[PDB]
């Protein structure tokens, strides 16, 4: 996972999003809201966030199915925009419905291996992190935004350790957002830098946090 080969995880979970409301007449209305594709490099921490504006669905039906195809289209478009040296060698998807769309969209890229995964990597949780949630909510058109999901961690820990830390954060936020946010703020003075995603914590603080997040996930 952290070798010389560029690897991307691709998450389509958040592409097609809706709000459901029961009207005064007793029927359900379903209205799309903006979504996002998450494309993540586990070695470097790079995230490509492709915001999906609701206008893309105009006209269309079976939007949850079409979202798999839209995701594959956008992955291919990103790849086309990158020099060959920056293109991934492997694309890993935790949703099985992404496999066939990606295969058909990436026929011009014979070097790229597509595989499925049973890992729990819930980028959905990022919608709970104000930076991402508000950006996605308020967008008025599609756009791509770059992030570094490991902040400054790699100065002192390995990619393996950083990946493990990130997964514990995402899973804990997914399972119990309120308690995870408390765990991640151990002191009144804990802050997150404006250009960071996650709090600035000491090594001792991260040790305790990681154990607490793991325990939270186990308690579900
Ligand atoms: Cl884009
Ligand atoms: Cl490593
Ligand atoms: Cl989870």
């Amino acid at each position: 996972l952290f070798s010389n080969q560029i690897i991307w995880f691709v998450d389509d979970t958040n592409v097609y999003r809706v709000t459901i409301h029961k009207t005064f007449e007793g029927n359900l209305t379903t209205k799309p809201i903006n979504g996002a594709i998450f494309i993540f490099n586990p070695r470097t921490g790079q995230l490509f966030l492709k915001i999906i504006h609701t206008s893309v669905w105009a006209g269309q039906k079976r939007l949850g199915q079409l979202a798999k195809w839209k995701t594959a289209e956008e992955v291919a478009a990103l790849i086309r925009s990158l020099p060959v040296e920056e293109q991934p060698k492997q694309i890993i998807v935790t949703a099985k419905g992404m496999l066939d769309p990606l295969e058909v969209h990436l026929l011009d890229f014979p070097n790229i291996v597509i595989k499925g995964s049973e890992l729990q990597l819930p980028f959905q949780a990022c919608l709970k992190v104000e930076k991402f949630g508000d950006l996605i909510l308020k967008a008025t058109e599609p756009q791509m935004v770059l992030f570094n999901l490991y902040d400054d961690w790699l100065k002192t820990i390995s990619s393996y350790t950083a990946f493990s830390r990130l997964i514990l954060i995402l899973r804990a936020l997914h399972v119990n957002n309120d308690r995870a946010k408390v765990i991640l703020k151990p002191d009144k003075t804990t802050i997150t830098e404006p250009h960071h995603i996650w709090p600035t914590l000491t090594d001792e603080e991260w040790i305790k946090v990681e154990v607490q997040l793991k325990d939270l996930i186990l308690a579900d």
